[PDB]
């Protein structure tokens, strides 16, 4: 997270840190006890960790929850080349201790698209402007859609790659509000509602003006195939 | 088609007439003997008829091949709201005799994106100008590729529907001459080569400057699938 503030220990219980292996990290939502929303770009192995209810990644938390993935599902539809549909589910092993510390974020009761001008929030362990690696501690930015329309011009990512319907820009026209590597698949949440999730924005460009961050929208597609997905399992 | 002439009887043979109903007819192109390449919209019934060496819908022929779909393969990711990814393989229940009246369309070798400006044409049965029924002879129309930049321009669709990276747009800038109702299905020639697949425009609009032909762009993903799905015998 670029240009925003370390939220208070364990503030967005909903918040799951994805230590993918020692370089790389991802961010994610906890939608129901076991199963986790994250992006379909972030790679796991045997290495990675799905922790919940933390804020520091060093840190010895006793709310931290180190969940194992038991199945992970990723967004059929899905394409690497432009990052559409970039939505991944990972199923636990087991149900996360549901407290105060480690909460479930509820699903868009409907798949609309995000007004222009709607303030947002990221929260994420990525890195920050005055660092080249990850944040130890949860940060969150805030910050604003951005007409789909001007996500495409020639100040923006200018058709390289298209931002299409299932697609939402945010971030600040002047930049430095932003989420960054080790952010992706964090939840974007507006007006208080889970909308999207954290897809890409300019490589090392982040919070750079032309690239403001790209969140797949939770849209009526999006929704069906991830309730679908929930039940469908066992 | 609109803006076009009707074509040398059997001068087009990799053309497809899809009878689907007697309210509706769609286009296609034979990319195999037994396979046919068309729009996942061009929904098919029992009594569907895939007509081969066609040129007139009522008039009887001696070069027609009426043939059956045996199976119907659409795409798995095409999305019907944003008619993104519609395309169609059918299957036939027996294989089509290969004439000079009846050929195989190839399919593109790289799935590149044709340039802004280049020459295309289109063939179908669908309605014409000021003749709202569908034509019964084959028609074809000279159109031009327009750049997927202006096909999203306010004076256009506007980013809705947003006309993606899969997806190019040709007719042309004064309109008068493109595909319309009952083209749908019917193959995008540029140059020559296979380009893509017609998909849609305006509703009860086309030939409009503000709508332009939206044509599914014959990708590398596209291709995969098409060549992918053939092979598949289980």
């Amino acid at each position: 997270i670029i240009g925003g503030n370390e939220v208070t220990p364990h503030s967005r219980p909903y918040m799951v840190l994805l230590s993918l292996d020692r370089k790389t990290i991802c961010a994610g939502a906890l939608i129901a006890k076991d199963w986790v929303l994250t992006a379909a770009h972030c790679n796991l192995n045997k290495r990675s960790q799905v922790i919940l209810g933390a804020h520091s990644i060093t840190r010895e938390e006793p709310t931290k929850q180190i969940m194992l993935v038991k199945k992970e599902f990723p967004y059929p539809c899905y394409d690497p080349a432009t990052r559409e549909g970039d939505l991944k589910l990972l199923q636990l092993t087991e149900k996360a201790k549901i407290n105060k510390y480690v909460t479930i974020l509820h699903l868009p009761k409907k798949g609309d698209d995000v007004k222009p001008g709607t303030m947002c929030q990221v929260a994420g362990w990525g890195r920050t402007h005055n660092s080249a690696s990850w944040s130890d501690t949860l940060r969150e930015v805030n910050i604003t859609i951005i007409d789909r329309k001007v996500c495409n011009d020639r100040n923006h990512y200018n058709f390289n790659p298209v931002i299409g319907m299932n697609m939402v820009c945010a971030g600040s026209l002047r930049g430095g509000r932003d989420s960054c590597n080790g952010d992706s698949g964090s939840p974007l949440l507006c007006e208080g509602v889970f909308r999207g999730v954290t897809s890409f924005g300019l490589e090392n460009k982040c919070g750079d003006p032309r690239g403001p961050g790209v969140y797949i929208l939770l849209s009526k597609k999006h929704l069906n195939w991830i309730i679908m997905t929930i039940k469908g399992a066992v």
